[PDB]
């Protein structure tokens, strides 16, 4: 018998909220990544930027205040921690990332706050832009390819 | 004058221990359950982990043997018995809950021994998920308000 | 008078419950923490007075079989400290006979949380077996 | 701290792939859109067609399939989302737009999808067509413009 | 969805204009190739001089600088590609051809950049001259054929 | 990059034709203006008419139709655009000039329609009548002197 | 539009030239066949010679060098091509021809090279003998009769 | 090619014309000048008058109209253009000499026109009296001698 | 201007 304490906390007082997400169930639904359909060995990089679930566009992070404040964005690995997505059925995988600049090269690095600002009356967009390298090696099989990645709004 | 007797006991000789925690005096310091900031009206869901207070990732709890043992965590009410942070000073609460799934599904529920599985030579983490329902009513009073949740890892 | 509930008579002596530590390897180095469970419901010593007015009764506990509070093996004289706290965060300690007070109201049960607490033993490793301690609860007026 | 979920697809079944293009780090080079050299103040409208980075010709879409797809094209407004080339040291701007047919009528409308054909054993070309008012008030600085429109190929 | 990028440039430094054309929307006019009336079999070689829609002369190309800047112009096959006029409403073609010199020899060829010379303080005219040949076979059918070719005036 | 239109049309309806000529290629060869031989000094005009290549007598222009047509007959200035024979060899200079009646009056004016009549079931012939002014100054080289004149039949 | 090519030829080495001829405006002015006046009614054959208008003599031909040159002479039908004179006001005819002998014997056959012979240093003579056939038939109106032969010197 | 004009006229309007003329083809042969036979060497001067081709005597000039007109006489200087007679097969030669008056004074000199008077309703006549030298020196060849004087009646 | 021929002869032998 271990019996140990947490404690928890919040502070009320002036913070920045996330828009765009949708409350599924207990869990904020902040989008989703489309890549869209392909087949078996694709020569092109599938790329696809993700689509906020409340309102289709990008997330609209806006502080709740005056001064401009400076808040993080954070996205995990994915339910493999690979960043890999997964068939609905088969145990196929395919690794992808997620970027925030527009060419692919600013990489959100796995559990890292990628920076960011924003200003008084203005919501400040949250790019999160996918990319999947050529697959001509070995055609994956048919089906639906999932993942769920955490992102991770923290100040 | 009513004399009672009360039975102590402890069988030494091949248990399991809670990793990541500090001794707060006699009593073990588990973790933090910090959501952030906020201010008085939040639409978002707030949440966040727990962070241990040993080394700043999750609660790794292994077991002492060569055999899986099968152990079981049980998370109480906090300090009023219904999931409530209060405010320092004033007499506000703010309801939240801990779920042990990244999805917000699987609620700790209180009092109850959520089973848990370890093996030789490896440390099985606690995921303990913290999740604050969407206030759009009312905004509470500024301030840090606190909960301690007593976390039992029980056999 | 005062009565308390939570309480079996075993024979002649209130066995009043149980401070179930768990198992244990020879060296841990977590706080070995557990609450105390009444013999007759499983829960907290529920202790309600009889009467109309609050009724200011105390609760002392003694030093155990050995007077340290030490949990002897059954077989070899291996030994193990410990000590009852009042308060859940282990501070409030039930004194070697000493009166912690207490309250009570008409119409409802005080509960007598005797919170047990045992001491990191990362030194030697204790030999194997069932260590026990008989703690006398003395609720008195 | 709002965390929250993005699900990430991908359906692998019977795709469409974009030939002529170039994989550029893990961006798809497609092409280039070169008016050319052209003086401060020209009277003539400046033309010129996209040209593949990974052939010089057209941008050849097949699709992969034997009944005829019908897939969309899509182009943004650039960097600046209002179809300006800019200097690379001073901030001039210049104007221009991009076609669909040869006599620069069917507009890439914005954030548009034009519909086109594709069927089976066939390459179909996008037709990328640049155009350029004339300028013929106030002359622009010296340098180079540039612009790098990103093309959506979706279905 | 592949998304690619195209590399839009201008250098706005010291260019070379083209005059003799009007500005049709978008697109520059450059002339008009007008064989005249004929029969439905003409023994005789059908052939006219291309005529600016500015002036009505020939398309006076002009560089803008000191230094005489070698420049090329290229024709392309028409709208079927095989310089063939079509008739408004029937399917029946008139294949053509343009060429550079008086003496219908040097062909402008298809997709071909035929060399041009251009001094300072001087219009070169780009001859643009059209050739059919003769048809004593087939009287194709009544009516107006037509086509467009596009000049490319290119540096 | 200057790309532009050429608007190429013919009108098969009913239409003229030109007889007496050969096609030279792609260049319809009309005829001949033969004056002959002659010393370094004439003082009489030298005068020679048009002989057709393809019979050797008159250019005859047919029209195809019942109506008389009223068509017209311009002649250009020779290669160098001043009507002037040059020699094979060296750089000297023969000025001459086309009439169009038997007393070299009426002048066949350089890019100018002179107007001509035609009825059916009959063929009119263009008289081009060449006439050379006396040379009584300086003796021209010896050799060959030539020229090309464009005859242009248009309606 | 039916434009063609006319080549224009001189051959400057070594000439035969015309003497006895004036230039009027640009057409050599040879001379004048007066037959005379005559009454309604001639029984006598009308017989005159040529005239030169430059010296009043015979056309004088003397060609350029040391070799007997042997040159043509040619004349033609006259402007109704049937030698005919017409009368300046009505359109009474008068039927004619040109002989080269004394004897009214070889006659100028119309468009035909009449032989001619001519030394170094020595001028020939062109005989252009005229004659009209006696008319005892219908009286022809009162006033003037003319014709223009073109006599065309060719070698 | 030196092609050139000959005016020809003729003025109907109130003529004279000769008679005793018959017209020899297409020439009107006058009369003879017989002189007779003779012997190689002859002292009396040969002497006879021509006599008219159609009656045998003098040609008959008449006038046409109520005026008395003048008209005049001119005879030539024969073939050779010396008064001559010319043996037809040797080359020997008679000279002679036509005179107007009977004692063989008046001469008609070469190519002169010896004047004539002619009133209404009478014909004059026109005496060509012959006349030869006595040749007392050498004998000419036997045979017979002739030439063709042309007598041009002119007004 | 009526221009005629003239035959000119002289039989020359006895």
């Amino acid at each position: 018998a271990v019996t140990g304490q947490v404690d928890v906390k919040l502070n009320i007082s002036t913070g920045c909220t996330v828009g765009g997400s949708q409350t599924e169930g207990n869990m904020n639904k902040f989008g989703t990544l489309n890549f869209g359909k392909t087949s078996g060995t694709w020569n092109n990089v599938l790329t696809a930027e993700v689509a906020s679930a409340a309102t289709g566009g990008n997330i609209s992070v806006t502080c709740d205040g005056t001064d401009p404040v400076d808040f993080t964005v954070a996205i995990d690995g994915g339910e493999r921690t690979d960043r890999t997505l997964k068939n609905t059925a088969s145990a196929d995988v395919v690794a992808y990332n997620v970027y925030r600049d527009a060419a692919r090269t600013n990489l959100y690095v796995v559990n890292q706050p990628q920076q960011f600002t924003t200003v008084s009356g203005q919501a400040t967009a949250v790019p999160i832009f996918g990319a999947i390298a050529p697959n001509t090696g070995t055609p994956k099989a048919q089906g639906d390819y999932k993942d769920t990645l955490l992102v991770t709004v923290n100040f």
